[PDB]
């Protein structure tokens, strides 16, 4: 039993609910809450920017000593950093940017770091401003993650949809 509230139940291990990640973040602490990273760990929009704007640019700043130690991630890549004031820890998870020109059949590798955690709050990744299908990538989701996923869709219109549309 865990503090998650009002998440709709789709699977054993997936649950939804239409909410802002980083309210969620506040209201939980999760242990692992994901970020929708790119590469370079450059967090200036969607999930990234929010998230790390409610860390007050902490998020950026340690994601930078990262990569000037350790260079950019992988597509389909991962790491765990300092979640702040939102969680224990944050795991970046780079999902492919349709709108950058990136590989679709790189989604299920980003999903598989999921597994990695017991526990995850997670947003929709390569969705949204990332340019991928969404009904897509919850079932990518559905059928890679093992672990517990907490899903939080930000947009209403999009959250009925997924849930009307899920198989
Ligand atoms: N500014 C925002 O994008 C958000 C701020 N809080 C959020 N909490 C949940 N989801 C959000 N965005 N996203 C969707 O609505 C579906 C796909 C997903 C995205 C993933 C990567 C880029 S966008 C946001």
């Amino acid at each position: 039993v865990n503090s998650f509230s009002g998440y709709l139940k789709l699977t054993d291990n997936v649950y939804i609910k239409n909410a802002d990640i980083v309210e969620e973040a506040k209201k939980v602490k999760p242990t692992v809450v994901v970020n929708a990273a790119n590469v370079y760990l450059k967090h200036g929009g969607g999930v990234a920017g929010a998230l790390n704007k409610a860390t007050n640019n902490a998020m950026q700043v340690e994601s930078d000593d990262y990569i000037a130690t350790n260079g950019p991630l992988k597509v389909g890549g991962s790491c765990v950093l300092s979640g702040h004031n939102l969680a224990k820890h944050c795991l970046h998870v780079v999902g492919p940017n349709v709108n950058k020109g990136e590989d679709i059949q790189l989604l299920k590798s980003a999903y598989e770091n999921f597994n990695q955690h017991e526990v995850l709050l997670a947003p929709l990744l390569s969705a949204g401003i990332f340019g991928a299908d969404p009904i897509h990538s919850l079932r990518v989701c559905v059928d890679t993650v093992r672990t517990n996923v907490y899903l939080a869709v930000f947009d209403k219109n999009l959250y009925d949809k997924l849930v009307s549309s899920f198989l």
